[PDB]
């Protein structure tokens, strides 16, 4: 509360470390459905159903331009990419399995790097 603070967690490396995680998601072989925005003119249903589209190239551009205020707003957008992918794709599809697999990859790097 006023003039009463928990001890300051060192966040000065968070930017670099998020950037590294994002690199490793970008280079995973199952990243391909997630590298670029879904094309909303060519994919019937996507625009109306998926209210906040998100993809790695967009998170990378937000990260590089100071558009994440902290750690956690960066994880929310990474998770959004997989929550969208679950919303639109059957679990038994190459893209539905790709999304489950990248989400597990991401949550272990997230936990190891930061919890
Ligand atoms: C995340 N991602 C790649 C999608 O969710 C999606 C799913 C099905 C598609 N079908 C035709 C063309 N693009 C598509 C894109």
């Amino acid at each position: 509360s006023m003039s009463v603070k928990k001890p300051k967690r060192d966040d000065s490396k968070d930017l670099a470390l998020c950037s590294m995680i994002l690199t490793e998601m970008e280079t995973h072989e199952d990243a391909w459905p997630f590298l670029l925005p879904v094309n909303l003119k060519l994919v019937p249903g996507y625009k109306k159903v998926i209210k906040k589209p998100m993809d790695f190239s967009t998170i990378r551009e937000k990260l590089s331009s100071g558009q994440y205020p902290n750690l956690e707003t960066f994880a929310l957008d990474v998770r959004l990419v997989f929550d969208n992918c679950e919303t639109f794709n059957e679990d038994d599809s190459d893209i539905g399995r790709a999304g489950h697999n990248m989400r597990k990859y991401f949550e272990k790097k997230w936990t190891d790097t930061f919890k």
